[PDB]
């Protein structure tokens, strides 16, 4: 299943920085209000909740940037290439939230409920409204999906 | 995906009352420890996180008693070949519960952590630790699986 992802309390999604089709290993994810195809994701399950959570347009996936196990708190989110357990993450839509496999979740950095576009997202231990996410159609924004598959 | 519906506290599983592989239309559903072919179900996802709770053996569904959309507390699950929004379920694999449509959730009655073998399972709105459910393999009773699949 293709969807967005989005930022519950401002409605803005995650994109690549820059938006592009095929960003370089690196490349930092933000939130943006924009909608296009170079912002789909999909979910690759791995191990019954925990996969990759996959750029559709470069199949690239969301890390932690230096794929620490336990990333501290501020790690920058980013898209890479490569495939390993510490690019493993739980798409929690009961509680609306992303966690990585180390236990923390992706946040907006500074934790702002209306953060503005480019604002980039980190990993953080804190659980609060500002950090859930839900899933929905690319079709429309407002109609949650399922994930997993 | 086929699953056994494992009671977390206790190690029992749901089984409809005299494990048969055809119970009949309102038969109970009710906790045991024995694991066998007539205790395994599947989930039929209808939208996103809410589905049908499948009996294999027979095709038959979990329902409340009476098919109510807000079934009261101590209202008893059942088995039923019918097929409605009153027999929706939330398979919630991150909070380890079973949750109807209305907001209540599966228990075993009384809310004991280590129900004896054959207690039935009712509608209750409590959350605590003796109402919480994990969903793991025929081959393996303590490897989860992914219900949503
Ligand atoms: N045009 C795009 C915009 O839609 C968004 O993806 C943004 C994300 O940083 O990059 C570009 O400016
Ligand atoms: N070794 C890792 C690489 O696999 C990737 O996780 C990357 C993400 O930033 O960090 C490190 O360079
Ligand atoms: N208090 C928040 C924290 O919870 C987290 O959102 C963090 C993300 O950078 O920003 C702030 O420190
Ligand atoms: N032999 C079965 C037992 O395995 C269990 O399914 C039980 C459930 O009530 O019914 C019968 O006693
Ligand atoms: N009419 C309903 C039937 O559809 C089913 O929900 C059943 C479950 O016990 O209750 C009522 O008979
Ligand atoms: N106190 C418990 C309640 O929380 C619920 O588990 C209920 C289920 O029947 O049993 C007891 O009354």
């Amino acid at each position: 299943t293709t969807f967005l992802i989005k930022h519950k309390a401002s409605g803005k999604f995650l994109h690549p920085y820059g938006g592009s089709s095929n960003p370089a290993n690196n490349t930092k994810l933000v939130l943006h209000s924009d909608i296009h195809e170079r912002m789909y994701f999909q979910f690759d399950v791995v191990d019954e909740r925990w996969g990759y959570i996959k750029h559709v347009a470069s199949g690239k996936i969301v890390h932690p940037y230096g794929g620490q196990a336990n990333p501290p708190n501020e790690t920058n989110m980013v898209l890479h290439q490569d495939r390993h357990d510490r690019a493993l993450f739980a798409m929690d839509f009961f509680n609306d939230n992303i966690m990585h496999k180390g236990g923390k979740y992706i946040h907006p950095k500074g934790g702002s409920p209306n953060p503005p576009n480019n604002t980039e997202t980190v990993i953080h231990g804190d659980k609060h409204a500002a950090m859930e996410f839900i899933f929905v159609s690319p079709k429309n924004k407002d109609k949650r999906v399922l994930v997993y598959a």
